[PDB]
């Protein structure tokens, strides 16, 4: 029963886009910056987060209510108020979110569709990149990482040529100097494997 444990936690989970659009900071009680992961599987990223940035307010976003349900539970066990867990129902993220309504999107190891066909479901894609274009402010930022060496050949390409800029670039991320990176279910399972992690910033 995912949607009866998500129904049943209104103070994390938030289920249809009338009691979202326009309403966030409501929801959160504070003007603090939304930051926002789009896919956010089982909640290893968002709660991660939350923890190391209490003044930033974190929306993990789900198209699958039963995945969300795991993230719940992850949510409920630390407990604290910066997190907000969000079902989406197929539509444009236009239906939660007012224009500039959030800050900054993140995108953590996206579904590669690797088949040409497939390349308008890819999270990277224009149409995709003019819904976030909308939702975030002026100079707005999408930081994007993926083991996926396909994908991220393809979502260099795709920002730029959207007009993106790209602000910084990690061709292996876990040997770099970068510091505060919160790891994924995904990126977790898969460490020991060692291959590397690609990372971007880009900004509209």
């Amino acid at each position: 029963g995912a949607t009866e444990l998500l129904e049943a936690n209104p103070q994390y989970v938030v289920l249809n886009p009338l009691e979202a659009k326009a309403k966030w900071r409501d929801l959160f009680g504070n003007d603090n910056p939304i930051h926002v992961e789009v896919g956010s599987g089982k909640g290893a990223f968002v709660s991660g987060m939350a923890k190391q940035n209490p003044d930033i307010n974190y929306i993990g976003i789900d198209i699958q209510k039963s995945v969300l349900s795991y993230a719940l539970d992850k949510v409920l066990e630390v407990g604290v108020p910066n997190i907000k867990l969000l079902w989406v129902d197929g539509s444009d993220l236009t239906d939660y979110f007012e224009d500039g309504e959030i800050d900054r999107l993140y995108l953590n190891f996206s579904d590669p569709w690797p088949k040409k066909r497939h390349e308008k479901r890819r999270l990277t894609y224009k149409t995709f990149l003019d819904t976030f274009k909308r939702i975030l402010p002026e100079n707005g930022e999408i930081h994007f990482k993926t083991d996926n060496r396909g994908l991220f050949e393809y979502s260099l390409v795709s920002f730029s040529q959207y007009g993106m800029k790209l602000n910084g670039v990690w061709l292996d991320l876990h040997a770099s100097d970068f510091e505060g990176n919160v790891m994924t279910e995904y990126e977790q399972k898969f460490s020991n494997k060692g291959q590397v992690i690609y990372r971007v910033e880009a900004e509209f």
